[PDB]
């Protein structure tokens, strides 16, 4: 849509999104941290740790910055592309009340999107680069047949569409889903864009499309505010997870018996 | 099994693992390492970085940290129980509704137990406990031939608190009377050293010996000092392919110019 339309719902979205992200910090959520005891000794040598704090700090870290991907995941997939795009998710309580989506061939289509102009497509979303290989692509071929073969009259097309990174290395594997091996030829009914043509594909044309969402993210991480407050409050919910352990664990000079780590959280 | 073999055997299949995890460390597998350069603001501000270089250095820490997991997940799943207590992986008589269970084990008389391996704590919602002690009394029910007894086995977290769950799982319908069947005699939650005491045939101390495999096998890897230059070359290599088009004199990055960059 128009830039600021695209920037401020973007925004809109990421700003809470961001909430969301502050609010695993508490002393509640640490609770729920959860750490491998036979992987232990192996993340101290391997990423040269000194003592358990450091290590605490470090599982920390991996469980804050997997969740962000996580929840960046169903910020683009819930909200981002249907809020804002036209996008609509196919969640099981969509699907119920949106007219033969619930069979399962559209399993793998995550998204409607009906055009101004009446033209419908099915978006198989998908994230970064995602470099499938010939197996994985033969069963997405059949599945997306079957979709075109039994129920043609609820899409114009599907879409392969790869939110970010680009298919410079992976073309050939799209190139099928197309001259070879097990495969109907469906090369004018699916498509795969990545990166910027996905952005543009979606917001039909508009080719910055991508650069408008960066900027709306932007501006809900400038409003947020957090670049000077989570150092501490991160610090602190190592204390949190920390505690837990202390007493039992800990050797006087700070580090870990790996063992009664094990002990007590096997028990 | 005994103390030693348990031990030997272990740590020999970590040595693999070990092996496996010091391969992502070289230049051509830094090429491997996504960034969504959508996400980079947001990861700059929240873990409050200075520049990109620290940027980097945090998103490669998520890459490797995560890619251990999923690689001992692997070691244990397909390399561990397997090789080292005889619970074989059903990779490739079965083929049914067996989606939930993983691995299959044949105790020495002839018992046949069916393992579903769970990872963390593993807290389930009341209705999952319901829906999975529908399809293990539908298991059961047939083929009582390679099915005396069903187990999750929990390898690692206890089951203190989220064990109301676990007895309805198994079967006990009070006045709420829970959409559930009686498996109790045949299906099992053991986690953490009970898992580990199961799976070794009442051994209790077979936790022990495995991460004692564990430890030694990190210990001959020698990895410690080795590492700490090859991750922050690892940093290098992944940023100087950005460096130029990115980079700012005060060392941070236009993120604008990272994310045409990536999704051209």
């Amino acid at each position: 849509m128009n830039k600021q339309e695209v920037i401020l719902k973007v925004q809109e979205c990421a700003a809470w999104w961001i909430l969301e992200r502050q609010s695993k910090l508490t002393k509640l959520m640490s609770e729920t941290m959860s750490i491998n005891p036979f992987m232990t000794p192996f993340i101290f040598d391997y990423h040269s740790l000194n003592d358990f704090d450091e290590l605490v700090e470090a599982i920390i870290a991996k469980h804050l910055m997997t969740g962000h991907d996580t929840g960046f995941g169903k910020l683009i997939d819930e909200k981002i592309l249907p809020r804002v795009f036209g996008a609509y998710k196919l969640d099981k309580s969509y699907r119920a009340a949106n007219e033969p989506f619930i069979h399962p061939c559209f399993d793998e289509i995550d998204h409607v999107i009906q055009r101004d102009d009446g033209r419908i497509e099915l978006l198989s979303l998908k994230a970064g680069k995602w470099t499938i290989q010939l197996t994985m692509a033969v069963q997405l071929n059949k599945a997306f047949h079957e979709i075109i073969n039994n129920y043609p009259g609820v899409a114009d097309n599907i879409v392969v569409g790869v939110f970010y990174g680009n298919s410079h290395g992976l073309t050939d594997k799209y190139r099928i889903l197309g001259a070879n091996h097990n495969v109907i030829d469906i090369r004018d009914k699916v498509h795969v864009y990545a990166g910027k043509e996905f952005w543009s594909w979606l917001n039909n044309g508009e080719a910055e499309t991508q650069h408008w969402v960066l900027e709306g993210i932007e501006r809900a991480v400038k409003e947020a505010d957090i670049k000077e407050k989570n150092k501490d409050l991160i610090e602190k919910f190592k204390e949190h997870v920390a505690k837990k352990y202390n007493e039992q664990v800990l050797n006087a000079d700070g580090t870990a018996q790996w063992h009664k780590l094990l002990e007590m959280i096997n028990e």
